[PDB]
Order: structure tokens, then C-alpha cells, then sequence
């Protein structure tokens, strides 16, 4: 079961993989967390990421794909895993078709996670993020039960600093113009399926989870 999602920023992939990896066990891969995980840590690459990230562009595809390569190699990926916002380019997409045919993991199916632009805006202001297990929750479509605090774990929430009006669209617009050619490059390859993301967050997942049998 090697999965990619793939979507518009806020279209719901970080809420959709929270799921799947339970209901799975597959590894749950996100290139935007590992570059905050690394900017929290400070690290040398926590560092370099962090130009892009609070600008809302993208970091340079060799150090992201160097990333990604190592972290499929892990012995967490041996029956699969899911990637979330990689790749967000089709030279991204072009290296890791190498990486995973070097290591003999091919795509399954490349989900793409359809909203329309003009709603995302509302769903990354209003985005509240748990500081203790990075679950997401948001003000109006699925807030918490105590205003403030992870329902889970009761950790403070508080609001990641590219969810700001103009580096949300600054994403929107670097995103949206790698989205079609992607979506042709998964759509000639013949594993891409494009699911619904404007409906309750179980009704997506319903969907979803309906691709994901026969995966092994
Ligand atoms: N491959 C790569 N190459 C180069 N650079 C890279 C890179 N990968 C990462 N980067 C860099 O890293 C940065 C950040 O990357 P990343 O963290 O991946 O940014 P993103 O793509 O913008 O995605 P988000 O995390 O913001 O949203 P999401 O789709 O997971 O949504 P969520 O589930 O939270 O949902 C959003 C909100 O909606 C709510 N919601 C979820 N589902 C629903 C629903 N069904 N209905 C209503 N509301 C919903 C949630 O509760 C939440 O509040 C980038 O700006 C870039 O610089
Ligand atoms: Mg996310
Ligand atoms: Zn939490």
C-alpha cells in the first residue's frame, strides 16, 4: 500500500493521512512536517527550509527529494506508505518514480484531494494546530470540544505561522501552478484518482478507504 496525496494547501491531506495510518499502519510521510520538525529543532536544514516555508514558496527540489529518498528507505515503509505533499512538482514526481523503482516500492495510487481554491483561504485561517501530537482542528468545521485545547491529549493549539492571509495565498498560487502538470503525469501513468474534499471530513475518508482494498 504506497500511497501519495495530493492537494491544494488545506485541501485536507494532513486529516485524511491522520486516518489512514491508523486504520493502516502505514508511515505517515509529510515533507512539510519533517522541515518543521527540523526548523523547531534548528537544524541545518531546518534552517534552509525555513526561507521558503515562511514565504510560502517551495524548498529547492534536491534537498527535498534528498529527504524523502532516505525517509522511504526506513524499515517502517516495508509494507508500504503514505506520502503527503510529495511531490508537489513533476521533477519531484520524475525522482521519485527512480527512488521507488530503486527500491522496488511503486505508486498504488496518487489521491488528489479536490477543493476548490476559494475555500481554502477560510480553512487555513481558521486552522488550529495541536503543539503536542499535531493534530488539526479549525474554528468552524471541526473545532474542539474545549476552545484552545487538543480534545486527545489537552495540549495548548495554537496557529502555524504560513497560515497568515498572504503567505496562504503565496501557497495557493505556487501550488496551483504545479497542480495540472502533476495531475497529467499521475493521469498518463494511469494511478490517479481524484476524490471529493468538500464533503465531512468521514464522508471523504469514506472514499478514500474505498480505493485502498486489494493494496496488500
Ligand atoms: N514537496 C515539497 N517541495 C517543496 N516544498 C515543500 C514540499 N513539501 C512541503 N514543502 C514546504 O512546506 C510548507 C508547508 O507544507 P505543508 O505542511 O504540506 O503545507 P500544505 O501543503 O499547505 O498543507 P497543509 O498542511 O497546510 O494542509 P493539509 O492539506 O494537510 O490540511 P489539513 O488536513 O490541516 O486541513 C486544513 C484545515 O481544514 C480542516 N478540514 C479538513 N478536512 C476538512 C473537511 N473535509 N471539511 C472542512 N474542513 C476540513 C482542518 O481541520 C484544518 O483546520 C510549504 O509552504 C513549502 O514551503
Ligand atoms: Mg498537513
Ligand atoms: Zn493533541
Amino acid at each position: 500500500m504506497n500511497l501519495v496525496l495530493m492537494g491544494l494547501p488545506g485541501a485536507g491531506k494532513g486529516t485524511l493521512g491522520e486516518r489512514i495510518v491508523e486504520d493502516y499502519g502505514i508511515p505517515h510521510i509529510s515533507t512539510g512536517d519533517m522541515f518543521r520538525a527540523a526548523m523547531k529543532e534548528e537544524t541545518p536544514l531546518g534552517l534552509e527550509a525555513k526561507s521558503y516555508i515562511d514565504k510560502g514558496e517551495l524548498v529547492p527540489d534536491e534537498v527535498t527529494i534528498g529527504i524523502v529518498k532516505e525517509r522511504l528507505g526506513k524499515d517502517d515503509c516495508e509494507r508500504g506508505f503514505l506520502l503527503d505533499g510529495f511531490p508537489r512538482t513533476v521533477a519531484q514526481a520524475e525522482a521519485l518514480e527512480e527512488i521507488l523503482e530503486e527500491y522496488g516500492k511503486p505508486i498504488d495510487y496518487v489521491i488528489n484531494i479536490e477543493v476548490d481554491k476559494d475555500v481554502l483561504m477560510e480553512r487555513l485561517t481558521g486552522r488550529r494546530i495541536c503543539s503536542v501530537c499535531g493534530t488539526t482542528y479549525h474554528l468552524v468545521f471541526n473545532p474542539p470540544k474545549t476552545p484552545g485545547i487538543c480534545d486527545k491529549d489537552g495540549g495548548e493549539l495554537y496557529q502555524r505561522a504560513d497560515d497568515n492571509e498572504e503567505t496562504v495565498s503565496k501557497r495557493l498560487e505556487v501550488n496551483m501552478k504545479q497542480t495540472q502538470p502533476l495531475l497529467d503525469f499521475y493521469s498518463e501513468k494511469g494511478y490517479l484518482a481524484n476524490v471529493n474534499g468538500q464533503r465531512d471530513i468521514q464522508d471523504v475518508y469514506a472514499d478514500v478507504k474505498d480505493l485502498l482494498g486489494g493494496l496488500k
